[PDB]
């Protein structure tokens, strides 16, 4: 139903104006100039900062936001290729020939595999729900100033949505405009098509807030989409983000020494989905294969364990990413058709149990460590006495009441960055706690765990007359 | 003279083997594959935790190595679609319909720009100046045992040959092979075409050491090029490393206070080539329009310096990629040619005068400022206090000499990496001290700075009995 | 040698059981290993350890336990049956090797090596030795421990030192309190007067006087004399 010419829409939401001198697009696609821009954002580059399940201290060769953000948006390039040079007809059909596919698919694939985690808040996942709580507390439901919806918002904050608002509004120029990205880009941002607002069984999160409802209601003008229709090249950005998840998770606990090779080998086997899958079968019997001529030659168990999985983290990734290619391929007309419900391209592949196992095995070994449970609780500790120690001094700046006037909360105020409190000053139709409360979920996203530790120590050493 | 199917060659050195179940290729194309066996190494990620110029503990987004290899990455890969979708005529003649170079060009300029600052020593180019000096006192030329120029490979170490031997001999599986990257990324990694033991006038450093050099030979028989012949390709990669180099230096250098925007632009302007630059008087006149419009906007200080710099970033890469493109389409006939004698691709460009001025005043304002000497001497301290840790138990272990059998000795050469060691004891015809010299600079350059730092200190607690 | 097959039973069985707790390998690992191992391929008393311990670990996982409790408990049921199995192989070499035991030309080197369970201790240590006893932190430790000894040794070898032979380089205070802090007993029979030479006297000394001493307490002397020999180094 839906035409890949506004699925692949190259105009962009700011106006134009500029001489030929200014033109700094040269030869590039405009999808193109779109991962450039991306690739030397600042958050971009913040992103090596960010921790992505475990510390990035120790020099165990850990992968944080940057490097999983990398390898999520070449194996998106990958299938982009590979879509455009070998599955042409397959996939695109009806296409004008002003679009040129090998230069803006893969292109658009590795853009938004690259920005899909840069507005995430900072200790991971766990950061997210620290925030959530906060807000939970101190947005209290039964309470008349939030009782509304619209505050689901920040008790339920997710960092795609975060994500949008940093990529589209939350930039140092307040031109509602941002980076400036392809429309194309901007719908394939877009992970959950839904709000808070809205309530659907489809899509459990919210993909934006409401300040950037309009934003995303023009961008759906521009592209053809609708609320709950979720843009063909998100499910290819989702299935990667998973397959990069539960491949390079294992191979980072076999680094770090949660496990070893023939413990993931003996949970893969021995589990209940993977027994019979033919994926997992090959991967297995490949991984036996390499291993045997591995020990032939003299290696020590610590070399040997990282190359074994090397070899399965190669014969895991190359199944995985083919069998995504041919589900994509396989159910594109059900991708463009305005009533698809598919929730993810993985399910509908044959490397679903794989996945799956996989993801277990992460969950199992790696995310409930005690290593790593230790220091989420510290990151979440962290965040909400920064997030108590911002909100003595945010609170009432745009209901009215002036709790804040005291020298500490002025410091605080000045503390947050120039283009948040640019944003949070301006005059729009957003309500006064909901403006608050967006003004400090931006001042603690866009924060790294090493400047929010930072901050959170030099604000206790200064509240310490205060309290 | 030269041919691009040669040139452009596909095949590994690694001879074939394996059934279609490990066939883990899919829809890639070789250079392909060898750009993700790049980003996927552990050494790429290691690049993370190296410092470029300035320090990576501040959280003011500075660049490191894993930043700068992924801009230039970015950069070469822009200007191979140039060449391979709008300058395909004008630059590539007579290649075979063999070859895709829609999707090998692109990928070969990205992979080699990824992996040109992959095996460099920590500490920055700094450190590679104190490795050299740490030789020339322990490798004295007089002594008969260091008399030979091979041993030059270590008095004037360069991180360009520790990079080729890392990607070509120096991993985990002794098999000679490495990575096993294509011909034609083998051939352009090699910046200079020579050895210590070669004396040339266009090339002042060394390319490779003598282990390699029978690798290097074999590339050079699957490729085509000879000893003083360097890649076309290999120009572009430089090219895009001194334009990455120049801009992105200078901008680190505002973001970090050192100077101002007015203060670059006053130094562009009243520099002696850059008066007349027909390109240098567009960046000016471009910064100034926009910084008009900016300043029309209540930004802070910080916040318009930081913009204004990002403009000029913007202005300056596009002015100097179209100026580094044009030069190479226009001298392609010189670069095939086996008489080549262009010393780099930007003097050729119009962007020369440009690129110099900002490298003299980063030089002027960043390299030379306070803070980074001091860091330097700390890092050249480091260094060499481990170096001489080291090999205080690696002499004498290939000569014959048993001064290394002390519990010191024998701890730190455990310390190494198995790898190394195990290449160490293979039984070649390279002198031992060499060999031992060789072993001393692959543990070296392997290192991080937090690793080297944490070692050293460790080490030095252990050394307080000895000494 | 009863004893000795004991000792090496010991330590090839709970060293592993300890590397695997200290969680420097695991359980599969040490499967794997002692599969894979050249003389353990066809040994049956290795053979019979894996088809048990494999057994026990099916219904083992059948239940819902932690990662590192069924680790645990895996090692647990292998280290009973590899005991089990040493202890009967040890037991059998011995009855059936007790004439030769019993003469006076007896060459046997280890009761082990006669017995059907002398691949298995074999593929256990050598499994120990690369997993447990070449790790980084043993090494480290390893290294910390020589050089206290070392300095330690020194620090009394100025106050030992010709104390028998003659020579009065020991008067200084410093090694007239370092021969103090020597047990009584080992100074008590170090002044006796008997018929070994005066420098084997004062070596052996020494060696009884490191010999007896513990980790804690060599470190604490060793720190302690160290703060008190600053003034004469
Ligand atoms: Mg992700
Ligand atoms: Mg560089
Ligand atoms: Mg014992």
């Amino acid at each position: 139903s839906m035409h890949w010419n506004d699925l692949l829409n190259s105009n962009r939401r700011k106006p134009k104006n500029k001489e030929s001198s200014q033109d700094t697009s040269k030869g590039r696609q405009q999808i193109e100039r779109d991962y450039d821009r991306i690739l030397f954002a600042a958050p971009t580059r913040r992103l090596a900062d960010k921790t992505q399940v475990f510390p990035l201290d120790k020099n165990d060769s850990v992968r944080t936001r940057l490097t999983h953000s990398h390898e999520v948006a070449n194996l998106s390039r990958g299938i982009g290729m590979r879509l455009a040079f070998e599955l042409e007809d397959d996939v695109f059909k009806d296409v004008s020939e002003d679009i040129c596919l090998k230069r803006d698919v893969p292109a658009l694939l590795a853009a938004i595999g690259l920005v899909h985690d840069m507005g995430n808040p900072p200790f991971g996942h766990q950061g997210e729900k620290a925030m959530s709580e906060w807000f939970t507390k101190n947005l209290p439901e039964h309470s008349d100033n939030y009782k509304d919806k619209i505050y689901g918002d920040f008790r339920h904050f997710d960092g795609n949505s975060q994500t949008l608002r940093l990529v589209t509004k939350l930039q140092i120029l307040n031109d509602t405009y941002g980076l400036n990205l392809t429309y194309a880009t901007l719908a394939s941002m877009i992970k959950y098509p839904r709000s808070s607002e809205s309530d659907s069984s489809l899509w459990k999160k919210h993909g934006f807030f409401l300040s950037e409802k309009d934003v995303v209601q023009d961008i759906w003008n521009n592209t053809g989409l609708s609320e709950g229709v979720r843009h063909p090249f998100t499910y290819i950005m989702e299935a990667c983000d998973d397959i990069a998840y539960s491949v390079l998770d294992a191979e980072d606990i076999i680094k770090k020494g949660f496990a070893s090779f023939h413990d993931l080998i003996d949970f893969i086997q021995s589990n209940q989905f993977c027994k019979e899958d033919d994926v997992a079968k090959r991967v297995i019997e490949n991984c036996k294969k390499i291993h045997a001529d591995y020990a032939q030659q003299k290696l020590s168990p610590a070399e040997l364990n990282d190359m074994s999985m090397q070899m399965f983290r190669v014969y895991a990734i190359a199944e995985l990413v083919d069998a995504v290619v041919i589900a994509f391929k396989d159910n594109i007309n059900e991708f463009l058709n305005d009533t698809c419900e598919i929730k993810d391209l993985i399910s509908c592949s044959s490397g679903k149990n794989l996945c799956q196992a996989l993801k277990k095995f992460d969950s199992s070994r790696g995310y409930q460590h005690r290593s790593v449970l230790k220091l989420e609780l510290e990151g979440s500790n962290y965040i909400k006495g920064l997030m108590d120690m911002l909100w003595l001094g945010i609170k009432g700046r745009a209901t009215g009441d002036t709790q804040y006037d005291t020298p500490f909360g002025r410091y605080v105020y000045g503390r947050i960055s120039e283009n948040y409190r640019r944003i949070f000053e301006q005059e729009n139709n957003l309500p006064a706690c909901y403006k608050e409360a967006q003004l400090l979920a931006d001042a603690i996203s866009g924060m790294t765990d090493s400047y929010l530790i930072a901050l959170h120590d030099e604000l206790r050493a200064l509240h310490q007359y205060e309290c």
